[PDB]
């Protein structure tokens, strides 16, 4: 079995290997990459996402989110307070202000220490889930707006044609902006490209050990667990590396820099934080190997998780027994 310790693997495809996206995911899996739940892909030196980032300031962040924490430094939840709209140029100025900017630090490990010590005492503002793309239309390789759709994959594998669409999302971050512990909708893959700015630190649990994370989360967030049998779908809970280590939970960590892709694999729980002002683009995708994970994915039916239109068909076709209850939680 390849990669039996479930380490995060880093890949350096050549420009020739960068042509066929599906083939390269399958290659990474042949080397055991999925066992980690996360892989890094460094694009060939010849590749670029677009020519420059000099003209993005007028993109609108319609609903910036202030991420307010509750709990203790290593075990906390966050809620999202809606703020008034602002442009990317306004948000960048805000991220660089004395109130929000990255503190002085020695290296990524020192910054990670400071994040876990101090995150809860601040409320950073995140631009999330903004439909759109920063890939140039002429970028033919690994263009996250031109991937094969999840509806076409389900139709190819299973023969059933379904409604729905699959488009990318932009994220504008600042110091301390935080992504809570989660798997993707329907335990899909994700791919994330860091277009510009400061790094993103990731934590990930191997898919084979995801239920160990879920059991710890039920212990640490006991009221939330009584409220919902899949409350990590709410995307509000944080647990630090120190707490994970104290409780014997297998995990790994890595820092993504501008110009790098990350892939999350089906049922790979992940969480992380941004180092400073940045912009990322991400989308979900599927492969034939995903179908069995989609069929077994947990679901929130309490009403909190609320998701896209396109998830309806996935539940309806892959999980017909759960469909009625889940749809009630959607309405
Ligand atoms: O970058 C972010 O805030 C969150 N992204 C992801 O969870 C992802 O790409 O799957
Ligand atoms: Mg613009
Ligand atoms: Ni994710
Ligand atoms: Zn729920």
């Amino acid at each position: 079995a390849q990669n039996p310790n479930c380490n995060i693997m880093i890949f350096h495809p050549t420009k020739e290997e960068f042509n066929d996206f599906d083939k390269y995911i399958a290659y990474m899996e042949s080397q055991g990459a999925h066992r980690a739940g996360l892989a890094k892909i460094i694009p060939p030196k010849e590749w670029k996402a677009r020519e420059t980032y000099d003209n993005i300031s007028e993109i609108l962040i319609a609903t910036p989110l202030q991420q307010v924490a509750s709990g203790r430094a290593g075990v906390f939840t966050q809620y999202h307070k809606k703020k008034k709209a602002m442009t990317v140029g306004e948000y960048r100025h805000l991220a660089n202000s004395k109130k929000y900017q990255t503190p002085p630090h020695q290296n990524f490990e020192d910054l990670e220490r400071k994040y876990w010590k101090n995150r809860i005492y601040n409320s950073p503002i995140y631009g999330a889930d903004i439909s759109g793309s920063l890939f140039d239309e002429n970028t033919k390789q690994w263009n996250l707006g031109h991937l094969g759709t999840i509806q076409d994959l389900l139709e190819k594998e299973c023969g059933v044609v379904i409604e729905g669409v699959n488009t990318p999302y932009l994220y504008f971050g600042m110091w301390k902006t935080t992504f809570a512990w989660h798997t993707e909708d329907m335990d899909l893959y994700s791919i994330n490209y860091l277009h510009l700015g400061e790094p993103k630190t990731w934590y990930v649990v191997p898919p084979e050990h995801g239920q160990r994370l879920e059991r710890l989360a039920r212990e640490l967030f006991p009221g939330s667990s009584r409220g919902c049998g899949a409350f990590l779908r709410h995307k509000v809970a944080l647990i630090s590396p120190t707490v994970l280590k104290e409780n014997g939970i297998p995990f790994n960590r890595i820092t993504q820099e501008a110009g790098e892709f990350m892939v999350t694999f089906p049922y790979g729980y992940h969480a992380g934080f941004n180092h400073g002002f940045n912009c990322a683009e991400a989308i979900n995708f599927a492969t034939p190997r995903w179908i069995d994970y989609g069929k077994m994915a947990s679901q929130c039916s309490c009403g909190e998780a609320r998701v896209t239109f396109s998830m309806d068909a996935f539940v309806r076709i892959l999980q017909p027994e759960r469909y009625d209850l889940w749809k009630r939680g959607q309405d």
